[PDB]
């Protein structure tokens, strides 16, 4: 009877994957909410690797979103069918975190200074491209997920940014009617659907 | 019989740490350095996420530094041993991640257009921390090796930023007594210690 607990903050950004995860693989776990309008120095500096999320189950203590949602997607059945596709699951999260970043570079930059659409063609281009390799993936691909037979939490990484993104005005659901058709896919997933409810959106 | 090429530029750059472990490991492996100074438009659109390092298994092909790691480190053995210490050996490469991104970030800053070094007191809070949370696990270590009882495609990683952060000067051996004893055991690693030798300094 292991007990899983996942600190993180009050939004969605790294953790969300994760807790998405441990829904689609329903087992169940306790979330310690941080606050990063009142966190405390000395508990940060005290933190596995000095930042948030952490995955705690049972004494094991494991930073990092990244090797944390590989841990249990992989615990999970859901890392990857065989040990080519694992790897491409890393290759497509890799891919995320890689846009990831360029993404934050424009998001934290367009609040700056005033016609500045120049900065947004650093993103366009590059969102773009990302955009293909998913619907390289997505225009082979036979079962509607990025990679596999089924879900895995490359999808999940992929979509929950596609939010944000949709948020920030950056994904226009029309356009992209294949990625629009995953995140369905995605959301409607049994497990996630009923998670995605309660949701605080 | 299966051929393992890896495509990648001239320099140690990503795919350095991915040619310190088919050493390491002893497997034959062929490379394919690319010119990225030649690179013609139509070759980068063609590969499996239009960037490079790729590994080649025979027309099997894996994108990515991490992923392609990951999967060799996994098949030729230095991914850790234990499923909790593999976990750990992919939050510590997250990690250098994290990190490799600010060093860019300064490099960059570094030789545009003024003595910035305020940019450079915003490196060093990120240099540092990284350099502590490593010293963490160097000091919790009873191999020498950031995590397990021996080496591990992190230490790989660690280790060759550290040589590349040492030309750029960010990074001196006797001040950190701790993190230059790991960058000993790794680059006199029976497999590696050959391999480094015959590589263009």
């Amino acid at each position: 009877m292991p007990s899983y607990k996942l600190t993180y903050f009050f939004f969605r950004g790294l953790g969300e994957p994760i807790r998405l995860l441990f829904h689609l693989a329903g087992v169940q776990f306790e979330e310690v909410r941080m606050n990063p309008d009142q966190t405390w120095l000395d508990i940060k500096d005290s933190t596995p690797m000095k930042q948030l999320p952490v995955l705690n189950i049972d004494g094991f203590e494991l930073p990092q979103s990244g090797a944390i949602l590989r841990y249990l997607a992989r615990k999970f059945g859901f890392a990857g069918k065989t040990p080519e596709e694992e790897a491409w699951v890393d290759a497509v999260h890799d891919l995320f975190k890689d846009f990831l970043a360029e993404f934050k570079k424009f998001a934290a930059e367009r609040r700056s200074g005033e016609v500045e659409k120049f900065r947004s063609e650093f993103f366009l281009p590059a969102r773009n491209t990302y955009f293909n390799i998913l619907n390289g993936l997505l225009e082979k691909s036979n079962s509607g997920f990025l990679i596999g037979s089924d879900i895995t939490f490359a999808d999940l990484v992929v979509v929950d940014n596609l939010l944000t993104l949709k948020n920030y005005g950056l994904f226009d659901e029309s356009e992209f009617t294949k990625l629009a058709a995953l995140r369905e896919k995605v959301n409607s997933y049994p497990g996630i659907k009923e998670y995605i409810a309660k949701r605080p959106v």
